[PDB]
This record gives C-alpha cells, sequence and structure tokens, in this order.
C-alpha cells in the first residue's frame, strides 16, 4: 500500500510523462523489445520491426505509446484504488494478447529505465522507489485477475 505522499511522488512524475506521451510511450516499447525481443512476438501489428532503428522510426509505436502509457497513467491516478479501471486490461492481456505476469515485469523495468533517462535531474531516488511500489501493485492487482480468470 502507497502512502498518498508516495502517490504525489508517482502522480508528478506522471506530469512529466504527459508532456510527451508519445515519446515516452514509444522508448518504453523500444526498450521492451530491444531488451527482450520475444515481447515483440506478442504483437503481430508491430512485429516488422525488429531493429531500434526501425523502432524509432515508426508511426506505429508512437501512436502506441499514447494507448499504453494513457491507459496506464488512468489506473495510477485511481492511486490504487483502480480494480474498475484495471479490470477489463487483465482480462483483454490474459484472454486475448496471453501476457505473461513476466511481460509485465518486463515493461516496468522499461518504464522506469526510460523516466530516468529523459528525467534524469528529476526522477531522483524517492521518486524511483515510489514508482516501483505503484508499478508493483499494478502486477499485483493484474495477477490476482490472471488467478480469477483462470489465466
Ligand atoms: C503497463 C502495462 C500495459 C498497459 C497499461 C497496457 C495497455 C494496453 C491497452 C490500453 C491496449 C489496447 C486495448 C486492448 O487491446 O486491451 C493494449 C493492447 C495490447 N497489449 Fe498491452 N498493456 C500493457 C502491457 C503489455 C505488455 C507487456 C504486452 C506484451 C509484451 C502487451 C501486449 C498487448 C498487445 C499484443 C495488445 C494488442 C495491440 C494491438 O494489436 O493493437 N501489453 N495494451
Amino acid at each position: 500500500v502507497l502512502s498518498e505522499g508516495e502517490w504525489q511522488l508517482v502522480l508528478h512524475v506522471w506530469a512529466k510523462v504527459e508532456a510527451d506521451v508519445a515519446g515516452h510511450g514509444q522508448d518504453i516499447l523500444i526498450r521492451l523489445f530491444k531488451s527482450h525481443p520475444e515481447t515483440l512476438e506478442k504483437f503481430d501489428r508491430f512485429k516488422h520491426l525488429k531493429t531500434e532503428a526501425e523502432m524509432k522510426a515508426s508511426e506505429d509505436l508512437k501512436k502506441h505509446g499514447v494507448t499504453v502509457l494513457t491507459a496506464l497513467g488512468a489506473i495510477l491516478k485511481k492511486k490504487g484504488h483502480h480494480e474498475a479501471e484495471l479490470k477489463p486490461l487483465a482480462q483483454s492481456h490474459a484472454t486475448k494478447h496471453k501476457i505473461p505476469i513476466k511481460y509485465l515485469e518486463f515493461i516496468s523495468e522499461a518504464i522506469i529505465h526510460v523516466l530516468h533517462s529523459r528525467h534524469p535531474g528529476d526522477f531522483g531516488a524517492d521518486a524511483q522507489g515510489a514508482m516501483n511500489k505503484a508499478l508493483e501493485l499494478f502486477r499485483k492487482d493484474i495477477a490476482a485477475k490472471y488467478k480469477e480468470l483462470g489465466y
């Protein structure tokens, strides 16, 4: 459980993300696919983009960066009272996209990496720990929905 103070660190960082949501999202997807190439295979739409240079050039990941980060932002803004926002996403990722929890761990590493890269002097130890606690709660809660569904 996060404190209100930690939630405020999380949401203050999120406002930075929102100043360039497509670029942050593109960067996170590139990191995910470059660091864990098996993840790219889950995306039939994007799996032609096998090099970092192709990924970075693609209008596809800029647009998709908005999709993923807007959804994550909406969940973060619920400060863990996020069951309703989280549920449809868990369902879609278990059944339709078939995404293991390990892959959500991979994208969580990519999020922290990019936040650090893009905000080197304004994403410190406290903000990074708080964001890690928020992402852990997100993953825990998706894992609980996965268990309920039998995925
Ligand atoms: C922060 C974690 C994530 C968030 C917030 C998120 C959110 C979303 C959203 C909002 C959509 C569009 C609606 C839908 O089809 O459900 C989506 C689609 C999808 N997600 Fe995720 N996702 C996350 C992580 C992942 C990961 C780690 C993978 C795979 C390694 C993945 C695979 C997919 C796939 C394959 C689609 C369909 C993409 C398309 O063809 O349009 N997601 N996700």
